[PDB]
């Protein structure tokens, strides 16, 4: 329950961060603030009319119009809200997964259960997802961090980060070795199992869990678009 | 003119979609609602205290308290706001790049300015998005099946077919009767650059901190 509060806090905080970003865009948008880009009372077959008549502009205008009563930007500012730091960070080591079952799944390896159900009790799917998303987030980091680098420099920098050796070093830093301890442990006196790959996979799976919990609408249009293009391939689900 | 308005319209609409998503999460968060099902405060421990005195909770409680004056969820519904369909879709064939300079750069082939970095970025984001698609769409597939499905989608042959359907051809040619796949990828790179905001920001910052040694090099 204590842990659940921390989990729900970051879910809440990240939603606040998104709201703040979103409202700033809306308040300052060229289409919303003046009539300097979008003329009023233009003819039915003009783009200005089409746009001004959208639910979107009606909502945006209503929001901008209500600032006198509650100014969302000023709300955040007056409470000294910070996006990337909060007082609760003291209680955590790394970004939090909101769903406790999902977090625990990230560390799970290989009467009875269906091969389908054991599949849900294995971090394999999460690892697959997390591997892809680690690559994308790191690619974004290198691309934005080195605006002059060419493809070869970006690829190399990325490779230096996402390789298994580096991920195993991350697992140690994040203390995943303890996460994987349960009832059965090899004593200090007997030769241990090979654990390196297993640790690296957990890192990927943990990122996969962070992604499942955070994926919302930021890239939803791209996502739906890609899913549509992929609809024929996705149909071959045998 | 028309074109600039469409670009700005989608930037605005996507911000409205995110606002609507976030406000719902804020209104319905267990820490904020009255049931107080997690016994925030009642428990009387240091974390309860820390949580209660955050800007975050203070902001959220103010938002909830103002619903009687303006309820953001009702606002959207009362205007029949739809996330994925708008009257402006008339003007477009596929998702819009807000920055026209960025869109143009995506069509500038490698060997000066070129799309090579965008292609790099967009190739990894295509992979991540398709991975998310198959993961969520086949909740029971094993890793092997997910990989087979994904690979059947993101290979250069499929990407070539897409570039054709999308008519990225009629944009690069006119006079004369792998390059094209790279454009599809660069375009996604552009879409990504335009949309990346706060949704994955905490993970991105954490990964960057973890990567600082490597990046300093």
């Amino acid at each position: 329950s204590n842990e659940l509060k921390v989990r729900e806090f970051y879910r809440l905080h990240n939603a606040c961060v998104k709201l703040k970003e979103s409202i700033k865009l809306i308040y300052e948008n060229p289409l919303v603030t003046d009539q300097n880009v979008l003329n009023l009372g233009t003819a039915e077959n003009t783009i200005d009319y089409t746009i001004l008549n959208t639910p979107t502009l009606n909502v945006a205008k209503t929001l901008l119009g209500n600032r006198y009563s509650l100014d969302l930007i000023d709300l955040f500012q007056s409470h000294d809200f910070k996006d990337s730091n909060t007082d609760v960070d003291m209680f955590i080591k790394y970004p939090v997964v909101y769903d406790e079952n999902l977090e625990n799944l990230a560390f799970m390896h290989k009467a009875h259960l269906n091969d389908a159900q054991k599949t849900q009790l294995s971090n394999e799917r999460l690892e697959f997802l997390g591997d892809s998303w680690l690559g994308a987030l790191v690619s974004y980091i290198v691309y934005t961090r080195f605006p002059s680098a060419n493809e070869g420099m970006l690829s190399q920098m990325k490779e230096s980060i996402v390789n298994n050796n580096n991920l195993f070093d991350w697992s140690t830093k994040l203390n995943f070795t303890k996460r994987l301890q349960g009832n059965i442990a090899t004593p200090t006196r007997v030769v241990k199992d090979k654990m390196s790959k297993r640790y690296a996979d957990c890192v990927q799976a943990y990122i996969g869990a962070l992604v499942i919990d955070r994926f919302g609408t930021e890239f939803l249009d791209i996502k739906e678009w890609l899913e549509e293009l992929s609809e024929k391939k996705l149909a071959k689900s045998s």
